[PDB]
């Protein structure tokens, strides 16, 4: 239906410290997921959600992944034109 998130995630290429809480700290080898890109009109900066919290993430440092194939139906939203 409506509303969808992508849900595709990325495994970290490289290593990273984060150094205000809207960042991510991801260290290389772990996977986060992708819910939209140029989140902060930074071209590459993709928005992921991991450990509990979502911030900002190079992209250029991850490798997308499709982990889940299955998810949530969602469509629950008002409708749109």
């Amino acid at each position: 239906g409506s509303m969808k998130y992508l849900n595709v995630l990325a495994k970290a290429l490289y290593d990273n410290v984060a150094e205000s809480p809207d960042e991510l700290s991801f260290r290389k080898g772990d996977i986060m997921t992708v819910l939209e890109r140029d989140t902060q009109g930074l071209d590459g900066w993709w928005l992921c959600s991991l450990h509990g919290r979502q911030g900002i993430v190079p992209g250029n440092r991850l490798k997308i992944l499709v982990g889940m194939y299955d998810k949530k139906p969602a469509g629950e939203f008002i409708v749109t034109d």
